[PDB]
């Protein structure tokens, strides 16, 4: 599923994103921007060997397991596949861990890069959230 903009905020809203350790709704918006540009379907090999997975590029060397990834740990006990659905749910419930795992929303290098410090509100203007 390729997700509208405001279609992406609001489901990440009712999944109890917004403001999630701190993180306001547009910083989750401008990270999965920015790390699939809003495609569930996004998958891209890392040079460690990993991949990453899904709307916020969940990492299989840590997160989920992709049976290809050797010292995977799967923190989030899911395989990776199950982060691809047009349902963010799953993708969702890691991310809450990922966030809360000490760097805050700096594990997502995507956001560090291209969405801390900028007017991220900007991700959901004109929604009717
Ligand atoms: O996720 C924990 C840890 O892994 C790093 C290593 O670069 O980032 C990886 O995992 C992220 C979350 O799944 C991916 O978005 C990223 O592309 C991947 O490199 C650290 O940034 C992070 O602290
Ligand atoms: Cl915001
Ligand atoms: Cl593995
Ligand atoms: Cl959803
Ligand atoms: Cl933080
Ligand atoms: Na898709
Ligand atoms: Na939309
Ligand atoms: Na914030
Ligand atoms: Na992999």
């Amino acid at each position: 599923k390729v997700f509208g903009r405001c279609e992406l905020a609001a489901a990440m809203k009712r999944h109890g994103l917004d403001n999630y350790r701190g993180y306001s709704l547009g910083n989750w918006v401008c990270a999965a921007k920015f790390e699939s540009n809003f495609n569930t379907q996004a998958t891209n090999r890392n040079t460690d060997g990993s991949t990453d997975y899904g709307i916020l590029q969940i990492n299989s060397r840590w997160w989920c397991n992709d049976g290809r990834t050797p010292g995977s740990r799967n923190l989030c006990n899911i395989p990776c596949s199950a982060l691809l659905s047009s349902d963010i749910t799953a993708s969702v419930n890691c991310a809450k861990k990922i966030v809360s795992d000490g760097n805050g929303m700096n594990a997502w290098v995507a956001w560090r890069n291209r969405c801390k410090g900028t007017d991220v509100q900007a991700w959901i203007r004109g929604c009717r959230l």
